[PDB]
């Protein structure tokens, strides 16, 4: 037997991160949950119980602390790529490094129609990920995500014309409501190393804010002829509008609401156009799935 | 043996419900989950295996959506209380009805800065409750409730003065991280029916916004002495503010933030004023609780 | 206003704890989470920010872990009185201490039909739990659980001859599907203090095996008329069985499956006799519960 | 723009069975959760709007409850591969079908000493799962894992000779805890169809049985000197026990329980040699991964 393949690291590292400025008084916060996992020449701690070779996963936690003290946070896109660095740099034998981030929202409170200088709540457990590969000679790739943004729409969804056989019995609609979770991915072009990822730190911010946008305004106005034109609409905007990007990937639910029949109940009309009462079901789901590239 | 007690009924009753205003066009969406459990003269079911005194869980479940159908579901203490007093009217020998509903929220998008006729977002798991109890010849005892509203501030919290003895390790602080998810529920003065109930339709909502409002502000601008004496401000005020509330109750955890002592690397200083890296933790978590009535 | 009521500790301790017997190398592991709260003469943390009368809730931690170094954990009755009474025995001002104890599984390993000195794994989240309320001179409350039990049987349950009414689809059956997760509490009679509770260790497990047995014997061989009547069995069996109980109390979820008509699709016959296949339902879900004392 | 991949389908599926032994009146249920997700010459769904490209997700959610009707759903490798053939044979534009089944576990009751023929409980979170992918002219590639085994070691574990350096503060150690839910999956060669994947039926339920024990095994009995050195030998004896699997893949947390100093308190000895008392962390924990193959 031999190994094929090894990585090791630390998951679920939570860190909280505060910026004062002493001119304004303002403080700012940043939440994240943070893994890392390492690969490298670490084969003889699996074959041979040598542990000369291992980075202890307990240094890993106290270097993204250390990393987070002496470097920016955000864009997570850049602190990603600095901490996937720092190990391919420290370490002869470790040749890359793998670093997500979970960035968790703390968004600042409005009291009485003015921001509120140190006081803030979680609206939403809508995250912002990064996925950041650093590998020894073949440069840094990021893939940037949102998830979690849970949507629904009560009309202006369709879904006819399909396949009809006789495993089928799925009527078809003119009307119905759509909704679900979204899981957006973007894949940047490689980039050659931190020098190159430092000149595009605007752009990171700006994609995401942009991609959230394309998102919920082609959810509202477009009327759907299924999830699947619907998103692919939205990963066809996001390309036009960054060309540093390379691909864009949608992973949605389809979470059903059920008409319910109630004319058993003294001929209660509760379906088609009279329909006001459903049911929502917590499974199963439809799942569907694209990755949009450029020609 | 005897039976001492005895409830029974439907849990995890999912409903959505649609309101489309012709005129306009604009469609609004309601989500809950309701649970009924009803009590009265069944204990023959656990007895004797007499079930004709059990009106079936899945009937339970069909009533709800009838009803749904059938009347407003909002504000959910008046659609609690027609589902509660549904039952005591209908069944000779069910004496007591106990409605939970859980209402979800979904709020209109902002599309390029207009609100939309039919797309929703669910901004945060915040919660608002009712519990509602029906009793015949008693009333109905009505308590709303706001959960999952969760919370941070960077500053302008202290903890000193605590008693000081053998088992105690803890260090004063003059400035630290507070944060907490809020459970906080009003207690209504028992109203005699469901005529009572709909008089006062209007202060359902009006009563949960200030409950709201009064929790954040309140969080946000006061300089902390304890989790306990926070607390007891923003509950004296919702009494104030509202006359016929008897009691509010807050439950709330405090979710702990640590300083990370970096000073065995380099000499890093971050502790007390150079603190800005803290690990947040998931357990154990104080918890503090207090009912506050009328004098 | 005035403060009603007011409780406060720390909440999800989780503790660990090894026996080694040097006789003969066997090793036995304890885990469990902890909740403390105490009330007492503590309003003035609330209204007057006065934290003179706070035993800080990290000491109420520190507390936890010196009491499971010095005191055997098991049974967690015992574990919960020694914790409990420490408070009110320690501080002048604290009244009552309210103490629960979640037990996870830790079962010690068959290696090759032997057991293992050192070695464990969990089956199954089934919980046993105690809720211990110490009350200065009013004693020691201890109420017993087990819960996270889940079973299920795919015959000889019944359910007939229920109320038919405007409201009912349900139709009559002889022959279904019955699963629940068990949660069933036996409440002790009033304990004086800790040389009482003391007096009757050897009570406690012996009385878990046995509420565990019976619920398992009964649920296996009633042929059940409903959730109702099978559970009231097991109640009664309980008490019986223990006359230092004083109530047994069951709470039941009858976690539906549902027949699959398969007819539309070249005749399949899946209903009644011909039921094979079955949706697993996730919500909605009865809930059934009962409370059976002494005559 | 252009889709460069695309795959929908239906997730979340709830499936039950019962078989009915008439001879023996012996009852024997089995409960998946099942996913599928095709692929094909379905992109004009996507990018024209075209939906008679698609077999309804509704339609493969009844696929899924007939194919459960008129085949054995055990082993779960062979349901799998019946399942997604269908697909690829049935519709001629789909020419791949991505299979995920998650086995639950219902383990027959012992009551009195003897199997009960009809009642069954829930031993464990423990899953058995199955990743069945075919593709047209391909074949059928199948990963088969078990997920959930969650165990603990009280001793005879040690980690020291790691790399230490100016981010370490780890303390070597010679004796530890070590805890890990196992998540292990052994890759089969690629077989060339149904007929093949038939004749190695038995195959199946042996090698989920030889991985489930070796694992155990292994984890009592090694004195380990690492995670990583540990899961080697246990992928080592999985890949010599059955020649027709190609690699072993083991994925493992380290759950983390630490020594709790309590000598501040009393001089009272905890650590080391006395450490009796230790404090479970929920996060961050370790997380170990190897890939093994044949030389
Ligand atoms: O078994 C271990 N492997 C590791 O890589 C490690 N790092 N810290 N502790 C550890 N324990
Ligand atoms: O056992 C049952 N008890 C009930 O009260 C009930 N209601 N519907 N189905 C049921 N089954
Ligand atoms: O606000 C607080 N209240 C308390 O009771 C406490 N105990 N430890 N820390 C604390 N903070
Ligand atoms: O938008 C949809 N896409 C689909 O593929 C599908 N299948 N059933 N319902 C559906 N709705
Ligand atoms: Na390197
Ligand atoms: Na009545
Ligand atoms: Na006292
Ligand atoms: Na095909
Ligand atoms: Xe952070
Ligand atoms: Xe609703
Ligand atoms: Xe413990
Ligand atoms: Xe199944």
């Amino acid at each position: 037997s031999a190994v094929k393949a090894a990585r090791y690291g630390k998951d679920n590292v939570r860190v909280y991160k505060v910026h004062k400025d002493e001119k304004t008084g303002v403080q700012t916060v940043y939440e994240m949950t943070v893994c890392v996992l390492l690969e490298g020449e670490i084969e003889t701690s699996y074959t041979k119980a040598d542990n000369s070779v291992i980075v202890a996963t307990d240094s890993i936690k106290n270097t993204i602390y250390i990393t987070a003290k002496q470097n920016p946070v955000t864009p997570p896109e850049l602190f990603g790529s600095i901490l996937g660095t720092h190990f391919i740099e420290k370490y002869n034998h470790i040749h890359a490094a793998h670093v997500n981030i979970v960035c968790h929202r703390w968004t600042r409170m409005d009291i009485d129609g003015k921001p509120h200088p140190h006081s803030f709540i979680r609206d939403s457990e809508e995250k912002r990920n990064v996925q950041v590969d650093v590998v020894e000679g073949k440069g840094i790739d990021i893939k940037s995500s949102l998830s979690g943004l849970t949507v629904l729409k009560s009309t202006n969804s369709q879904f006819w014309g399909f396949l009809r056989d006789e495993y089928t019995t799925l009527k078809e609609t003119w009307d119905r409501i759509l909704s679900t979770d979204v899981d957006a991915t973007w894949q940047w072009k490689n980039f050659s190393g931190l020098q190159e990822v430092r000149s595009h730190v605007p752009k990171f911010d700006a994609t995401w804010a942009t991609a959230r946008e394309v998102t919920l305004k082609t959810f509202a106005e477009d009327n759907s002829a299924s999830v699947q034109a619907t998103m692919y609409k939205m990963a066809e905007q996001i390309l036009a509008r960054q060309q540093l990007i390379e691909t864009v990937e949608y992973s949605l639910p389809n979470k059903h609401y059920f008409e319910i029949d109630l004319s058993w109940h003294k001929g209660l009309q509760n379906t088609g156009k009279n329909a006001e009462v459903f049911a929502p079901q917590s499974d199963p789901n439809g799942l569907i799935k694209c990755t949009v590239g450029r020609s």
